[PDB]
C-alpha cells in the first residue's frame, strides 16, 4: 500500500513554476507532513523575486495525500492508493470579476520525498485588479472539499468556493475545479463521497528577507 509510506514524518517538496498575465514566477517549499495527524508544515519563498500575485491565491495550488483518514475510511483514501507512483493534480480556478488559472501538477514520491511539482497559466488579469494589484490580505479562509469518485478516468472530482479577504473591505471568490488521476497502472481505491477538512494559518518568517509564506494546515478526512 502507498498508505504505508504515510505511516510517519516524510519530508515534503514543492516546486512551481508560474506565469500570469505574462508575468513569470518561480515559487519553492519545504516542510514536512505527518498523516497519522493530518499535520503539515511549509515554507515557501518565491524564488525569482516579489511574488506579481498573493500569497494566499497559491495556497489550494501548493498535497491531499497527507489528510488524515481515521481507519472507518482508510479504504476511500485515493491519494495515498495511488503512492509511489503518485497522481495527477489538475485545477482551474476562477477569480470572479478577474483571471483565472489553470494548474496541472504531479504528486509522487522521489527516494523518501512526497514532492508536488506544478504547473500554473494565468491569463485575462486586471493589471490593477485585486490580484494583480496585490489588494489581498494576509490571512486565509479555508473551505470544505467534497470529494467525488470519478470511475472515467479512475480517478476523482471536486468544485469548491474559496474565498478572498479584500483589503478595504468585501470578498473576492476564487471558483475551484478539480480533478486528480493516477499516474501509474497499479490498482487504486476510488472513494465513496467524503469531505476532506482543512485549517490553514499564515506567518512570516522575522528572520527571512526574501518574499515568502509560512503555512501551517491541519486536515482530516470525514464522512457523510
Amino acid at each position: 500500500k502507498g498508505e504505508e509510506l504515510f505511516t510517519g514524518v516524510v519530508p515534503i517538496l514543492v516546486e512551481l513554476d508560474g506565469d500570469v498575465n505574462g508575468h513569470k514566477f518561480s515559487v519553492s517549499g519545504e516542510g514536512e507532513g505527518d498523516a497519522t495527524y493530518g499535520k503539515l508544515t511549509l515554507k515557501f519563498i518565491c524564488t525569482t523575486g516579489k511574488l506579481p500575485v498573493p500569497w494566499p491565491t497559491l495556497v489550494t495550488t501548493l498535497v491531499q495525500c497527507f489528510s488524515r483518514y481515521p481507519d472507518h475510511m482508510k479504504r476511500h483514501d485515493f491519494f495515498k492508493s495511488a503512492m509511489p507512483e503518485g497522481y495527477v493534480q489538475e485545477r482551474t480556478i476562477f477569480f470572479k470579476d478577474d483571471g483565472n488559472y489553470k494548474t496541472r501538477a504531479e504528486v509522487k514520491f522521489e527516494g523518501d520525498t512526497l514532492v508536488n511539482r506544478i504547473e500554473l497559466k494565468g491569463i485575462d488579469f486586471k493589471e490593477d485588479g485585486n490580484i494583480l494589484g496585490h489588494k489581498l490580505e494576509y490571512n486565509y479562509n479555508d473551505h470544505q472539499v467534497y470529494i467525488m469518485a470519478d470511475k472515467q478516468k479512475n480517478g476523482i472530482k471536486a468544485n469548491f468556493k474559496i474565498r478572498h479577504n479584500i483589503e478595504d473591505g468585501g470578498v473576492q471568490l476564487a471558483d475551484h475545479y478539480q480533478q486528480n488521476t493516477p499516474i501509474g497502472d497499479g490498482p487504486v481505491l476510488l472513494p465513496d463521497n467524503h469531505y476532506l477538512f482543512t485549517t490553514s494559518t499564515l506567518s512570516k518568517d522575522p528572520n527571512e528577507k526574501r518574499d515568502h509564506m509560512v503555512l501551517l494546515e491541519f486536515v482530516t478526512a470525514a464522512g457523510i
